[PDB]
């Protein structure tokens, strides 16, 4: 064999050490470490508040449910069809109707194609930093200010990524990050909502934990519902430990990407996105875009790659194509999204991928594409 | 000092070892160990299906949401006011209106006071095994069969507890368990829904994880929404390890309880519930009930206890007393619930409490009560 998944977790002696001491403690959850992890996120991102969750999908639900109250008259939210289905499933769960915008070459939501989709039902815009590349923040901030819309950012891919030399996380009303096993850094399962809005932070904090407010050690008060989406102490210690070396892990991915770039440069088969970056990316993904000619035999290419141990993946199937979304709003397919979908392949890319591996992978990808003459 | 919390987690060399090997794995989530943990639950409980979640509150949401589809005409569910607010908050989140039944001496829902609360809107009955003592299963099973009602059980307290020499978990349409830090066994945060209904297991399974159905390694299908309430591999390993010694841990609590029983026997201040058991209990709590005379100075008693290092707690404030529930349905106070609330104190009780400690605690409790003459 010799099989490379598209991403994998990268833990070290430190991470493990960090988890041990927690197991020695009487305080396994709702303890000092999640608070520490939250503060460390704040300093890393330069934002004013941070909340950690069991998953980013819980984070998303919490944000959608709490950034404003729900009004049946302001029930539309614009977002991208190119993202993990979770971005939209949580919109549904919060009563909102997703309105799918066109995307651009780089997989990011098309900021120029947003305004025509706004009507008096439009409440918010939910962008996704695809592969860790920050969307056109300045452009969207303004569109929303102009139309009194809330700017929400699913930045699951992008912890560490920058826009105009400023870290992603601060730009939206709130931003979501993910610490799933295979994201930039991990807590096995995990997520976070950061924001500069204290009131929002507070509402979310409660929603995350039963809506319980304290009085004394013996009694509480509940003025509104909440769940249990808390991140426990074991995972928080892991997160803290992972975050400390976040820039290091990002750079490893960056170097892997540069190696891909050297070898793919000017190839006749596909176009890699990484070279086109203007700001630092978390490099959560290393996507390549096939030329139109290869579309109709994509499946065979993926299988060919998999036969070489390159467990490639596609991000993402346009969300509106899922049976549930068809069922609910027969959504007209979007040329930009459909094209990107058929074209995109994410190659193996994570902090533990060494020089030798990248080169073997990069050459196998080329050998594969060329085998399918014209 | 020398402070005893009312419960605490009990990990050992095994537990830790178990967590380590997972940290050495490339598979930190959605892996072999949660499946293993799920099977181990099935054998322990003798049920046919088990699903593990990030928390019991997520488990509860998932059950409530999926045991049937929601119909505005069958929107009422009967449950107890004596339980953790989570039991009811998730009912609200699933569109249901909680209908609060009276309880009995032992804190359990009064099976004799249930029938009169049923009308053509009633959909289900949600019982709680208070302190790990099984409710009157036979009686409820029948009431539901008779009125075509779904029997749901919040058995968070009761993993290991028995009813008529059969383990709790099998008796309802489904049952929820919790592995929060201080429950019978722990995964730091964690929960489970067990059931003998495959279709229900399947719907819940999907709801737990984005509603994603597989096609090949490259594509999925989504016919209905789902979240991320998955339990990761680290916690699953912990759960597995903990479950192996579950009966051992339960017996440790049993012994602690028996020691309390010896010393409290015939005391003139309060009545402990443990002696009154008819079946094995998980002994998640060791509750004592004060006589009416002490009610009006409960607060001072709790503080007095706390000054002695006995960090006692009350389970539970009647749910309908929470500002949110008052707000939504000005619920008339129930004498049984109100009485139990004012009376109940949970004393320290967990697998790591040794003979010496229990005796010191037991005598301190007595000293405390007697200090408040008449
Ligand atoms: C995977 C992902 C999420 C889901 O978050 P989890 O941590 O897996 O719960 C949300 N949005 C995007 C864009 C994702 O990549
Ligand atoms: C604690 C508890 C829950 C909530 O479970 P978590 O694991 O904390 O999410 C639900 N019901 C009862 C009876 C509980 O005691």
């Amino acid at each position: 064999m010799k099989e490379f998944a598209y991403s994998e977790p990268c833990l070290d002696k430190e991470d493990k050490k960090a988890v041990l001491e927690v197991l020695n403690s009487k305080q396994l959850t709702q303890g000092k470490r999640s608070l520490l992890f939250e503060e460390a996120l704040c300093e890393f991102l330069g934002v004013k508040h941070a909340l950690v969750f069991n998953s980013a999908t819980s984070a998303l639900l919490t944000l959608y449910r709490n950034f404003s109250e729900f009004s049946a008259d302001r029930n539309e939210i614009i977002t991208t069809p190119i993202s993990f289905v979770a971005t939209a499933n949580m919109l549904l769960e919060s009563g909102y109707t997703p309105v799918f915008a066109g995307i651009k070459n780089d997989g990011n939501i098309d900021e120029l194609a947003l305004e025509k989709l706004i009507n008096e039902r439009t409440k918010a815009i939910v962008s996704v930093d695809y592969a860790g590349k920050s969307v056109e923040v300045e452009s969207v901030q303004k569109l929303c200010k102009k139309h009194s819309l809330s700017f929400l950012s699913d930045s699951s891919h992008a912890l560490g990524s920058e826009y105009q030399n400023k870290k992603v996380g601060g730009f939206a009303l709130a931003s979501v990050f993910s610490f799933h096993a295979i994201k930039p850094i991990t807590t096995a399962e995990g997520g976070a909502v950061v924001t500069n809005d204290s009131e929002l932070h507070e509402k979310m904090k409660l929603f995350r934990s039963h809506g319980m407010l304290k009085k004394d050690f013996f009694e509480g008060e509940v003025k509104s519902i909440g769940h249990n989406f808390r991140l426990n102490e074991i995972q928080s210690a892991l997160g803290l430990s992972q975050l400390k070396k976040a820039p290091f892990l990002m750079q490893k991915r960056e170097e892997a990407a540069l190696t891909y770039d050297r070898i793919f440069k000017d190839n006749p088969y596909f176009t890699p996105l990484h070279p086109l970056l203007k700001d630092k990316s978390s490099n959560h993904l290393y996507p390549i875009l096939m030329h139109q000619k290869f579309f109709t035999c994509k499946k065979l290419i993926l299988e060919s790659l998999h036969k070489r141990g390159i467990l490639a993946q596609v991000h993402y199937k346009p969300i509106y194509q899922y049976q549930l979304y068809q069922q609910l709003f027969n959504t007209a397919p979007l040329k930009s999204a459909e094209d990107f979908y058929h074209a995109e392949i994410s190659l193996p890319c994570h902090a533990n991928l060494n020089l030798e591996s990248v080169q073997n992978i990069a050459h196998s990808v080329l050998k594969t594409f060329e085998s399918f003459k014209i």
